[PDB]
């Protein structure tokens, strides 16, 4: 059944060192040695395993790999969603062609027969838990009754073999995942720095023996520098880089005069790994660079104490969560008046953090969502964020988050429990998390008994004294040192109770008069707005 | 022989570590089956999702000539929330009504509750269904917080003695679980200033009964 044309080595794979050993131990330990013991040992062989972990992992390329390595036949490739139909006896159908030649085969050949391979993919998109109330059967109870039968039935097959691929393994049936059917699990995850390597490598033979690769591209570097990339996005970058390196030689010989020998040299690649890494890919587990702009408008500018205060609570708190080992998850609430600015404060200490994983989580794309579908996303989020050895997650504007409005009072409940209970679900062995949430609402949050949740609190204030808005005015730079001294000999009294962003705003608003009239109408505005609360 | 059924209710503040509790109750037991129904792993189902995993549960559990059923958090499956009141009906009936079922001849069970508001379990007529209920403080004296430090064994010997000096004179109404949380939090200072954060966030937190 197997010949010596197999190597590890050749088989190109990177980073799952023991999801094969083991696999091959238990799985394939009886389809290897010699024909003679095991029949007089009399034991059956395994019917199949179930793959399970993040997308872009290598999954598929692995199931190849076993198909060739046990010189089986061609596998049958298939797709989850395109199996369903909508007519009366047509899914059923198409699950049972797949088994056709297998049985054709096992009746002619008795048991000389060779090794036919299925593989399902997204095999969770057809099979779920079956109904049990009268009157309370699913749509799709006749498909896994049929690949049930299928699979061990009263005719018996011993010349298959099912490989399934899922990414939720929490939807699956419970009488297909028993000894007999579907019966060894095995987790696919992102990879580790000494996985990281190895892909980089096996990439890169192909470079290093045509002899295209420069003299400064150093490996431990760029395993280094990417943290958290999935297995599919080193090749995306090492591509990228060699098409960008062509691109370079080309643009530079027609506006250049390097020459064909010197083009030829040229043509090594160095820094364009760097450049496409920094401006090319964005990974699926990693910080996002992009947002910060959104939420960061006009960047920190200090005015007092308060804001050293609150980024000195922030960083003690982005300690603690890396170093202890009792306490794995950690909660902190940021509330103040409003336009406060404390969305900005948040993605600060955030961005600030140095963490391999950065996310927010905010209502801006969440208009017109019922709330079942918020759940879904919420969820979702802290899912992906379940997948590594650190993490930061920021929940923006809670009260927005609940559809929340003081007539009523009216709210929804359904996003207030999974919040609730999200707050206090620790991840799994030996990983760490960090959750912040703002709001201006406290008050509100205490009456729903949610403010306890939280393991503390960071007070945002507001400016309280004259010489706090001339030093803003100074530092944002819009008015001269007579029109300031006219401000501050009007507004001396400290008796200012303003918002860092209606500042903004008035400031904006209050330039669009003549330079004569100009301080009187900032002086009119702000004398206009609230001067004390 | 004449009861094959029996129900208890572990109830007390939050944070003292009930389920901790529970869940080592049930494990120095021997059951052949053991199993804990939690509410993290149903999160964003409606009603009859919820009395649909509980029924489940409960009807692997009559299966077994003997058994033992977890039931932790009831106010975080009713989906309770002061304003209103609101909560949801149907779960709350259906588990009035699988706390007093018997399973088929011969068999026994036994079913751990777990709250933290008592009385609001009180007003549903809820503790007439369960047998019995058993009370877990929190800590009350400074003897049994010194025990608490030492058998964590966090600050040394002369930290303790200084602490000791002022909490004797005093009570305490910390729980278990915030203690750990006050510890961790308080080490991440220099080590002169470690004894003083300790000293400060415990008065803050301490409380009236
Ligand atoms: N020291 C500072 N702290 C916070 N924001 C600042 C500071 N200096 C400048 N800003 C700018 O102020 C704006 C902060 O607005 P932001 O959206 O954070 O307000 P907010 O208090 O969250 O609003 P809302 O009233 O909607 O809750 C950003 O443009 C930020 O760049
Ligand atoms: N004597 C003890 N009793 C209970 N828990 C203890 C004890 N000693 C240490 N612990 C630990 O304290 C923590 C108690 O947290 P736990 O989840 O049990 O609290 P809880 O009562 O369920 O809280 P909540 O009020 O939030 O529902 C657990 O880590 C438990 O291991
Ligand atoms: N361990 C690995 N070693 C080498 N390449 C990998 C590995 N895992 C994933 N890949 C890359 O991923 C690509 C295909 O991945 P794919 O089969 O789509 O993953 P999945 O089946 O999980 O979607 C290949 O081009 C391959 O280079």
């Amino acid at each position: 059944i197997i010949n010596p044309d197999w190597n590890f080595e050749k088989m190109g794979i990177g980073g799952l060192d023991k999801e094969f050993s083991d696999i091959f131990r238990r799985a394939f330990a009886s389809r290897v040695f010699p024909p003679e013991i095991v029949e007089q040992m009399g034991c059956k062989h395994v019917k199949g395993i179930l793959l399970y972990g993040p997308p872009g992992c290598g999954k598929t390329l692995l199931a190849r790999q076993i198909g060739k390595m046990l010189n089986a036949r061609e596998p049958k490739v298939v797709n989850g969603p395109e199996i369903l139909n909508k007519y009366v006896g047509e899914s059923e159908a198409n699950i049972r062609k797949l088994f056709a030649d297998a049985e054709e085969e096992q009746r002619r050949l008795g048991a000389n027969s060779g090794l036919h391979i299925i593989i399902f993919d997204e095999i969770d998109a057809i099979c779920k838990q079956r109904g049990s109330m009268a009157g309370s059967t699913g749509v799709h109870d006749t498909v896994v009754n049929q690949l049930l039968s299928k699979i061990d039935g009263v005719e018996q097959l011993n010349n298959i073999l099912v490989i399934g691929m899922t990414n939720r393994p929490d939807l699956i049936d419970e009488a297909l995942l028993r000894p007999g059917r579907l019966e060894v699990k095995m987790e696919i995850g992102l990879p580790d720095e000494k996985g990281r390597l190895q892909i980089l490598h096996i990439h890169t033979a192909r470079m290093r023996g045509h002899q295209l690769l420069s003299a400064d591209v150093d490996i431990k570097e760029l395993a280094v520098e990417t943290k958290n990339f999935s297995g599919a996005e080193l090749e995306g970058l090492v591509r990228a880089a060699q098409s960008t390196a062509m691109n370079r030689h080309i643009k530079a010989s027609t506006k250049v005069e390097v020459d064909m020998e010197k083009a030829e040299s040229l043509q090594v690649t160095r820094g364009d790994f760097l450049a496409s890494l920094e401006n090319d890919i964005k990974p699926a587990f990693g910080t996002n660079q992009e947002d910060y702009a959104s939420y960061i408008m006009n960047g920190i500018i200090k005015w007092g104490d308060p804001v050293t205060r609150v980024l000195d609570d922030g960083e003690l708190l982005v300690q603690q969560t890396k170093n202890s080992d009792r306490t794995p998850l950690v909660s902190v609430l940021l509330e103040g008046p409003p336009h406060s600015g404390k969305t900005a404060l948040a993605a600060k200490i955030a961005e600030e953090s140095n963490f391999p994983f950065i996310k927010i989580c905010s209502p801006d794309k969440m208009i017109g969502f019922s709330e079942t579908a918020k759940c879904q996303a919420m969820k979702k989020i802290f899912d992906d964020a379940y997948k590594s050895q650190l993490s930061c997650v920021v929940v923006d504007d809670i009260e927005r988050l609940l559809d929340y409005v003081p007539i009523g009072p009216r709210f929804s409940n359904l996003v207030l429990q999974a919040l609730l209970v999200l707050l206090k679900k620790a991840p799994p062995q030996g990983r760490k998390l960090l959750i912040i949430g703002t709001t201006s609402r406290k008050d509100v949050l205490q009456e729903m008994e949610m403010l306890n949740a939280f393991s503390t609190t960071i007070h945002v204030p507001n400016i309280a004294t004259g010489e706090q808005l001339l030093e803003a005015l100074e530092l944002l730079g819009n008015f001269k040192d007579k029109e300031r001294t006219t401000i501050a000999q009007q507004v001396k009294g400290k008796k200012v109770w303003i918002g860092i962003k209606k500042l903004l705003m008035l400031i904006e608003m209050s330039l669009q008069m003549d330079p004569e009239y100009r301080v009187r109408k900032f002086l009119a505005l702000l004398r206009e707005e609230g001067a004390s609360p």
